[PDB]
C-alpha cells in the first residue's frame, strides 16, 4: 500500500508555471514606478 | 493540474499602461517648477 | 468482487472544473489590490 | 457529476467592478498630495 | 452578483474636496516665505 | 484587466495650469528687484 | 460622505497672520543694513 | 482635477505692490548721496 | 487656530535697536576718513 | 495676499532726513578749503 | 525708521573748526612772502 | 528679546580713537609740503 | 575694544623727519637761483 | 524598458530661447549706465 | 531556482540614456545665465 | 527524519545573483543625476 | 507503557538543520537590497 | 515646453527708457561744473 | 514693466539750478583777484 | 420518497439577507480608518 | 427562517460614531507637527 | 452596541497640549540661529 | 491621557543657552575682519 | 537637557587671536604703499 | 580650537619687504623729473 | 610667503636711465633760448 | 417539551461584561504606542 | 455565568506602566539627534 | 500582570551615551569648515 | 544595553585631520590673490 | 575612520603654482602703465 | 462532586513565567533596531 | 508545572550580540556620508 | 544559541572601502570649483 | 563582501577632465576684463 | 565615464571673441579723452 | 556658441562721434584763452 | 591637481605688447606740446 | 591672448597731426608780438 500521488506530484508544477508567469506582469508594472519616480525627481533636480 | 493565469498574465499589462500614462501628466506639471524656478532666478540674476 | 467507482472516479473531475473556475474570479478581484495599492503609492510617490 | 459554478464564475466579475470602482476615488484623493506637495515646494522654491 | 459600491464611489469625492481645501490654506502660508524671503533680500539688495 | 487612469491622466494637466499660473505673479514681483536694484545703483552711479 | 475640513480651512489663515507678522520685524532689521550700508559709503563719499 | 491657484495667482500682485513701493523710499534716500557727493565736489571745485 | 507670534513680533524690535546701535559706531569711525581725507588735501592745497 | 510694507515705505524717509542732514555739516567743513585755498592764493597774489 | 545722524550732524562742525583754524597759520606764513617779496623789490627799486 | 550690542556700541569708539590718531601723523607729514612748497617758491621769489 | 595704533602714531613721525630733511637740500639748490639771478642783474646793473 | 524623454529633451531648448532672449533686454538697459557713467564723467572731465 | 532579471538588467540602461539625454538640454539652458550674467556685468564694467 | 532543503539552500543564491545584477543598472542610471546635477550647478557657478 | 518517541525526538533536529540552512541563502540575497539601496542613494547623495 | 518670456523681453526696454532718461538730467547738472570751473579759472586767468 | 523715473528726471534739474547758482557767487569773489592783481601791478607800473 | 426541503431551500436566503446586511454596517465603520488614517497622515504631510 | 440581525445592523453604526470621533482628537494633535515643523523651519529661514 | 471612546476622544487633546508645548522651546532655540546668523553677517557687512 | 513633556519643554531652553552662547565667540572673531578690513583700507587711503 | 558648548564657546576666541594676528602683517605691508605713494609724489612735487 | 596662522602672520612681512623694495627703484626714477624739471627751468632762467 | 619683486626692483632703474637720458636733449635745446635771449639783448644793448 | 436555557441566556451576558472589560486595559496600554510613537517623531521633527 | 476577568482587567495596567516607561528612555536618546543635528548646523552656520 | 521593562528602561540610556558621544567628534570636524571658511575669506579680505 | 560607538567616536577625529589638512593648501593658494592683487595695485600706484 | 585627503592636500599646491604664475604676466603688463604714464608726463614736463 | 483543578490552576502560572521570560530576550534584540535605526539616521543627519 | 525556558532565556542574548554587531559595520559605512558630504561642501566652500 | 554574524561583521567593511573610495573622485571634481572659482575672481581682481 | 566601486573610482576622473576643461574657456573670457579694464584706464591715464 | 565638455570647451571661445570685440569700441571712445584732454591743455599752454 | 556683440561693436562708434564732437566746442572756448592771454600781454608789451 | 594656466601665463604677454604699443603713439602726440610750447615761448622770447 | 591695439596704435598719429597743425597758427599769431614789440621800440628808438 501507498498513495499514488504520481501525477499529483508533477501537477504542482502546472500551477508553478502560473506562479512564475503572473509575476513578470506585475513587475512590468512596478517598473513604471521606478521610471516615473526618477522622472518626478528629474524635473525638480535636472 | 496547474492554474490558468493565462489572461491574468497579460492583465498585468492592462494596468501597466495606466502606470506609464499617469506619469506623463505629473511630470508635465513638474516641468513648471523647472521653468518657474529658473524664472525666479532669472529676475534676480539677469 | 470490488466496488464500481467507475463513474465516481471521473465524477471527481466534475467538481475539479469548478475548483479551477472559482479561482479566476477571486484572483480577478485580487488584481484590484495590486493596481489600487500601487496607485495608492503612485499618488504619493509620483 | 461536476459542480455548477456557472453563475458563480461571472459572479466574481460583479465584485470586480467594485474593485475597479473604489480605486478611482482613493486615487482621486491621492492626487491632492501631488498638487499640495508640489505647491508646498512651490511656495519655498518659486 | 457584484458589490454595490454605488455611494462609496461618489463618497471618495467627499474626501477629495477636503484634499483640495487644505492645500489652499497651507499654500497661503507658504506665500509668506516668498514675500519675506524676497524682502529678506530686498533690505540688503535695494 | 488594467487600471482606468483615463481622466486621471488629463487630471494632471488641471493642476499643471496652476503651476504655470502661479509663476507669472511671483516673477512679476521678482521684476521689482531688477528695477529697484538698478535704481539703487542708478542714484549712486548716474 | 466627505471630510469636514470646515474649521481646518480657516485654520490655515490662523497661521497665515503669523507668516505676515514675522516678516515685518525681520524686514525692520534688514532696514538698518540699508541705512548703515549707505552711511558706510556716506562717510567715504560725502 | 487641477489645483485652484486662482486667488493665489492675483495674490502675487498683492506683494508686488509692496515691491514697487519700498523702492521709491530707498531711492529717495539714495538721491542724497547724489546731491551731497556733488556738493562735496562743489565746495572744492567751484 | 493660528500661530501666536505675539511676543515674536515685538521681539524683532529687540534686534532692531542693535541694528540702529552698531551703525553709529561704524559711522563714527567713517567720520575720520572725512576729516583726514580733507586734511590729506588740506596740507597740499592750503 | 501681498506684503504690508506700509510703514516700511515711509520708513525710508526717516533715514532720508539723515541723508540730507549729514551733508550740510560736511559741506560746511568743505567751505573752509574754498576760503583757505583762496587765502593761500591771496597772500601770494594780492 | 530713519537713521539717527543727530550728533553726527553737529559732529561735522567739530572738524570744521579745525578747517578754519589751520588756515590762519598757513596764511600767517604766506604773509612773509608778501613782505619779503616786496623787500626783494624794495632793495632794488628804492 | 533684542540683541545685546551693549559693549559693541562703545567698542566702535575703540577704533575711533585710532581714526583720530593716525590722521595727526599723516597731517604732520603733509605739513612739509606746505613748508617746502613755499620755500620752493621762496628761493625763486625772495 | 579699540585699535592699537600705538606704534603707528609715532610711526608717522618717522616719515616726518624725511619731510623736513628733503626740503633743506632742494632749498639749498633754490639758493643758487637767488645768487645767480642777482649776479645776472649784477653784471648789467653794477 | 527606458523612459521616453524624447520630446522633453528638445523641450529644454524651448525654455533656452527664453534664457537667451531675456538677456538682450536687460543688457540693453545696462548699456545706459555705460553711457550715463561716461557722460557723468564727461561733464566733469571734458 | 533564481529570478530571471536578464532583460531587466539591461532594461536599466534603457532609462539611463534618458538620464544622460535630459541633462544636455537643461545644461544648454543654464548656459544662458552664464552668458547673460557676464553681459549683465559686462555692461556695467566694460 | 529532516527536510531535504539541499538544493533549495543553494537555490537562494540563484536569485541572489539577480539581486546584485539589477542594482548595477539602476546605479548606472542614478549616476546621471550626479552628473546632470553638477552640470545643472556648473552652468550657473562656472 | 509509554510511547517510544526516542528517535523521533532527535528526528526533530534533522529538520532543524534545514531551518537554519535555508535562512543563510535568503539572507544572502536580502543583503543585495542593503547594498543596492545604499547605492541607489549613493548615486544621488554622493 | 519653454517659458513665455515674450512680454518680459520687451519689458526690459520699458526700464531702459528710464536709464537713458535719468542720465540727461544729471548730465545737465554736471555741465555747471564745466562752466563754473572755467569761470572759477576765468576770473583768475582773464 | 519699466521704472517710473518720471519726476526723478526733472528732479535732476532741481539740483542743476543750484549748480549754476553757486558759481556766480564764487565767480563774483574771484573777480577781486582780477582787480586786486591789476591794482597790485598798477601801483608799481603806473 | 425524498425529503421535502422545499421551504428550507428558500429559508437559506432568509439568513442570507442578514449576511449582506451586517456587512454594510461594519464596512461603514471600517471607512473611518480610511479617513482617519489619511488625516493621520494629512496632518504630518500637508 | 433567517437570522434577525436587525438591531445588530444599526449597532454597527454605534461603533462607527466612535471611529469618526477618535480621529478628530488625534488629527488635532497631528496639527501641532504641521505648525511646529514650519516654526522649526521659520526660525532658520525667516 | 458601539464603542465608548468618550474619554479617549478628549484624551487626544491631553497629548495635543504637549505637541503645542514642545514647539515653543525648540522654536525659542531656533531663534538664536536667526540672531547669530545675522550677527555672523553683521560683523562682516557692518 | 496626554504625554508628559513637562521637563522636555524647559529642556529646550537648556540647549537654547548654548545657541546664544556660541554666537558671541564667532561674532567676536568676525569683528577682526571689520577691523582688519578697515586697516586694510586705512593703509592705502590714509 | 541642553548642549554642552562649554569649551566650544571659548574655542571661538582661539581663532579670534588669529583674526587679529594676521591683520597686523598685511597692515604692515599696506604701509609701504602709504610711503611709496608719498615718495612717488615727493619726487615730482618736492 | 583656533586657526594656526602662525607662519602666515610672519608671511605677511615676506611680501612687505617687496613693498618697501619696489618703491626705491621708482623713487629713483622719479628723481630725474626733479632734476630735468629744474634743468628745464635752469636753461631758461639761468 | 612674500612676493618676488627681485628683478622688478632693478627693473625700475631700466626706465630711470631713460629719465636721465631724455633730459639732456631738452636741456640742450633749452640752451638756445639762453643764447638767443642774450643775443636778442646783445643787438640792442651792445 | 423544550429546553430551559432561561438563566443560560442571561448567563451569556455575564461573560460579556468581561469581554468589554478586558479591552479597556489593553487599549489603555495601546495608547502608549500612540504617545511614544509621536514622541519618537517629535524628537526628530520638532 | 460570566468570566471573571477581574484581576485580568487591572493586569492590563501592569504592562501599561512598562509602555509609558520604555518611551522616556528612547525619547531621551532621540534628544541627542535634536542637539547634534543643531550642532551639525551650528558649526557651519554660526 | 504587566511587562518587566525594568532594565530595558535604563537600557535606553546605554545607547543614549553613544548618541551624545558620536556628536562631539562630528562637530569637532565641522569646526574645520568654520576655520577654513574664514581662512578662505581671510586671504582674500585681509 | 547601549550602542558601542566607542571607536566610532574617535573615528570622527580621523576625518577631522583631513578637514584641517585640506585647508592649508587652499589657503596657500588664496595667498597668491593677496600678493598678485597688491602687485596689480603696485604697478599702477608705485 | 577619517578621510584620506592625502593627495588632495598636495593637490592644492598644483593649482597654487598657477596662482603665482598668472600674476607675473598681468603685472608684466601693468608695468607698461608705469612707463607710459611717466612718458605721458615726461613729454609735457621734460 | 466537582473537578479537582487544584494544582492545575497554579500550573498555569508555571507556563506564565516562561511567557514573561521569553519576551525580555526578544525585546532585548528589538532594542538593536532602535539603536541601529537611529545611528542609520545619525550618520546621514549628524 | 511551568515551562522550562531556561536556556531559551539566555538564548535571546545569542541573537542580541549579532544585533549589536551588524550595527557597527553599517554605521561604519554611514560615516563616509559624513565625510564625503562635508568634503562635497568643502570643495565649494573652502 | 546566538546568530552567527561572523562574516557579516567584516562584510560591512567590504562596503566601507567603497564609501571611502567614491569620495576621492567626487572631491577630485569639487577641486575644480576651487580653482575655477578663484580664477573667475583672478581675471577680474588680478 | 564589499562593493565593487572599481570602475566608479576611475569614473570620477572622467568628470574631472571636464572640470579642468571648462575653466580654461571661462578664464579665457575673464582675460578680456584684464585687458579692457587696463585699456579703460589706459585711455584716461596714458 | 567622464563628461563630454567637447563643444563646451570651444564654446568658451565663442564668448571670448565678444570679450575682445567690445573692448575696441570702448577704447575707441577713451581715445577722445586723450585728444580732448591734450587740447584742453593745448589751448591754455600753446 | 559665442556671444553676438555684432551691433554692440559698431555701437561703440555711436558714442565715439560724441567723443569727437564735444571736444571741438570746448577747444573752441579754450581758444579765447589764447587770444585774451596774448592781448593781456599785447596791451602791456605793444 | 593644479590649474593649467600654461598658455594663460604667456597670454598676459599678448596684451602686454599692446600696452607698450599704444604708448608710443600717445607720446608721439605729447611731443607736439613740447615743440609748440617752446615755439609759443620762442615767438615771444627770441 | 593679447589686446589688438593695432589700429589704435596708428590712431594716436591721427590726433598727432592735429597737434602739429594747431601750433602753426598760434605761432603765426605769436609772430605779431615780435613785430609789434619791435615796432613799439622802433618808434621810440629809431
Amino acid at each position: 500500500g501507498v498513495i499514488d500521488t504520481s501525477a499529483v506530484e508533477s501537477a504542482i508544477t502546472d500551477g508553478q508555471g502560473d506562479m512564475k508567469a503572473i509575476g513578470g506582469y506585475i513587475v512590468g508594472a512596478l517598473v513604471i514606478l521606478a521610471v516615473a519616480g526618477l522622472i518626478y525627481s528629474m524635473l525638480r533636480k535636472a
